[PDB]
């Protein structure tokens, strides 16, 4: 029995407020922790602020605390639905707010509840979260997999300061086979970067992007990838060590051009690039780095670009802010061939039912599925047990650095033990991880 | 009844290998993280493993394996009742034998030292922070919440390490973290505005890291962030100095990060005193740390007679009870920087806290600069009744993690607590 559900505001990792749940039951207090996007997508559900100027820089989330304590914790406590059931728990919550978009409660109301009844089913019934999450998801059990982290370890865009457009430079350890090794191999590549990086750029590069990657001032793509390819090399993990971009194009896509230099006020219209010009940066990119996924190289609405340039990438293509973790424009993406693997954000949608049901689909057409954090991250770990739950065999969660990135990638470490030989490490399989 | 000791390899806030103990009894499996500083010479030992092909050479195989292979068995064996905290640091110190901790390394036992108290604290069925009182026979009516000290800006050209700010102006904890994230936004604001876009991106504390040249230009600009902010008056300002980050040949070197810096130009004790107490008297600074050398007893003794603030000892004690009765006698701080994992148990680190109030020292819990998701720090500042908390920027979230946890406890313990904040140097006297 639920006998009580409560919501406080605590502060994210830059510092901004978020919304924090806690779900009490016989099992105990079970918290969830809502993140929060800088590159959001502009169909992300919604993210209820106060834009109380006089308060945390007009960041305040009191009204979607409120509509937690005051209008979902009554009547979800009368209810008592079986948090086991977390199909009818999200049902109850989506039909609350009563909106496509969850404008009236506010996403960031909503999910804490969501998540916290699943903590709670998974006490309930004496497993680990991942296993509650795979039973949710009807994911196979035997073997496990565990995800190849993607580690954000050069950060530009929306990210950090500076001129570098496109938003995050990852490498992928896929050469590892455990998730161990990936981690360590991960924490010395990053390490080797950040030694390099001060020495080419001064040491003010070697200071940190929102998650957690090293901050050059750099104009290019090309010198990024120089700097990882470099740093890869100097670790001695040669080859066993991808490279994946998020783009986040939809930062820069104006007029239907894009700007790759789009945080330069004086940044010239002239050398804006079009989805043609664009895909042809991308190709040269692919063409000279060992780069295995590419996230959001178009806009968020730039449905013909990405059919185009998917028709002839022959890598993975991640939509992030193209789908939003929405089932309803998976099933758009999917249709035009736009891309192949989606970005799971639990709180792009706002419901764990509706996320899962988005990953189920995306499987479904043959995709991958990458679970990531959001820039705006917490201790919370939920999407550790997440992406193991859901059996997708690739996670984005930061660099390694910075603890609300490292409490994710700690959490997976601890369940590899924990699942020992029954958990495959999906490696070079990462994209069909699920199919393992 | 412990049935398990367990140590594992995880990751701090800086990407680098630590020691996490689970301890296991009947009622769950208990969890705690070691910090790591970048630390004082007097510090106990932190094990390294020094394989320079894994890790960078930072590996901690060996204080795990010590963990696994040599505290485990023999404290099972031991049948020791975790509710006796002393009971369990005891035997943990005397496995090791060691004065520095060294043969088992600080970063194996503490561990285990602090999992236990998180275990006692489950048996009795209490709050950690209010076990973590009984322990240390602190009062709790009403408990005693910190004044958070925020590290929104880091040197280190300009010499001085760090420039925190402390709303002790707040009436409540709360409001004290919100004042002090939106004079820190502002101060982002500001700094990426004056010193460029990539000078607002964070150090390893969350704080900002511009190319500042003088002590005045990071103060000033603390400043100007505070009344940005419209705060001017609740917000005053801390300082770690590091001083033994430049202590040279019996002199500081303010432009020690200068190859040819004029060694002519180099300070005498006296002389670095008068750059402290101008800034003192221009700046709303009510806290300097390590302003000295971790050894140069005499400079610190001096500037004390005519320091009117709190003036707070780090790598000069190093949480060490035997360095602090010396600080002591020598008249050359008024308050300990309680680092659990400079000493190795919480025993000890509660001696040293218990041993600084009994000498009308104030005592400021810290975290480390590599830092993890582990909140014991939370807990501890509010069970010993201290006051006053330095565990980060308001970014970064092994830093809000600790900061969060504090909003927690403020608000289970409602009416049974007050925030410290002008009070904060005798907090536990409140
Ligand atoms: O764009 C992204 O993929 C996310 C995750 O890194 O970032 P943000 O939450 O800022 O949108
Ligand atoms: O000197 C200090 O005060 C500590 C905490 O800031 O730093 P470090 O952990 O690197 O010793
Ligand atoms: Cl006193
Ligand atoms: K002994
Ligand atoms: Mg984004
Ligand atoms: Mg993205
Ligand atoms: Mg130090
Ligand atoms: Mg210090």
């Amino acid at each position: 029995a639920v006998s009580k559900v409560y919501a406080r505001s605590v502060y994210d990792s830059r510092g901004n407020p978020t919304v924090e749940v806690e779900l009490t039951t016989e099992k105990g207090v079970f918290r969830s922790i809502v993140p929060s996007g800088a590159s959001t997508g502009v169909h992300e559900a919604l993210e209820m602020r106060d834009g109380d100027k006089s308060k945390w820089m007009g960041k305040g989330v009191l009204h979607a605390v409120k509509n937690v304590n005051d209008v979902i914790a009554p009547a979800f406590v009368k209810a008592n639905i079986d948090v086991k059931d977390q199909k009818a728990v999200d049902d109850f919550l989506i039909s609350l707010d009563g909106t496509a978009n969850k404008s009236k409660l506010g996403a960031n109301a909503i999910l804490g509840v969501s998540l916290a009844a699943s903590r709670a089913a998974a006490a309930e019934k004496n497993v680990p979260l991942y296993k509650h999450l795979a039973d949710l998801s009807k994911s196979k059990t035997s073997p496990y997999v565990l995800p190849v982290p993607f580690l954000n370890v050069l950060n530009g865009g929306s990210h950090a300061g500076g001129a570098l457009a496109l938003q995050e430079f990852m490498i992928a350890p896929t050469g590892a086979k455990t998730f161990a090794e990936a981690l360590r191999i991960g924490s010395e590549v990053y390490h080797n970067l950040k030694s390099l990086t001060k020495k080419r750029y001064g040491a003010s590069a070697g200071n940190v992007g929102d998650e957690g990657g090293v901050a050059p001032n750099i104009q290019t793509a090309e010198e990024a990838l120089d700097l990882i390819v470099d740093a890869i090399k100097a670790a001695g993990h040669d080859g066993k060590v991808k490279i994946g971009l998020d783009c986040a194009s939809s930062e820069f896509f104006k007029d239907g051009k894009y700007d790759l230099d789009f945080k330069n006020p004086n940044s010239d219209k002239s050398k804006w690039l079009t989805g043609p010009q664009l895909a042809d940066l991308y190709h040269s990119l692919m063409k000279r780095y060992p780069i295995v996924s590419i996230e959001d190289p178009f806009a968020e609405d730039d449905w013909e670009a990405w059919s185009h340039f998917f028709k002839t990438a022959g890598i993975q293509i991640v939509a992030d802010d193209l789908t939003v973790t929405n089932p309803k424009r998976i099933a758009t993406a999917i249709e035009k061939k736009a891309a192949d693997a989606l970005l799971l954000a639990v709180n792009q949608i706002g419901t764990l039912s509706e996320s899962i049901k988005a990953a189920q689909d995306s499987f479904a057409a043959g995709w991958g599925v990458m679970v990531s954090h959001r820039s705006g991250e917490t201790e919370d770990t939920f999407i550790a047990d997440l992406v193991v739950g859901l059996r997708t065999g690739q996670i984005k969660t930061g660099a390694p650095a910075r603890s609300e990135r490292l409490a994710k990638l700690n959490q997976l470490l601890r369940i590899e033990e924990e699942l020992g030989d029954n958990a495959v490490f999906a490696g070079e399989n990462f994209h069909h991880g699920d199919k393992l």
